[PDB]
């Protein structure tokens, strides 16, 4: 859980794709 957050959720295991849920949706 992302209660580390930093365990990946602070990256989603993908940023998203790249905090893309922003560099690009």
């Amino acid at each position: 859980a992302g209660k580390e957050t930093i365990r990946q959720y602070l990256k989603n295991e993908i940023k998203k794709k790249g905090r893309k849920a922003v560099i690009a949706w």
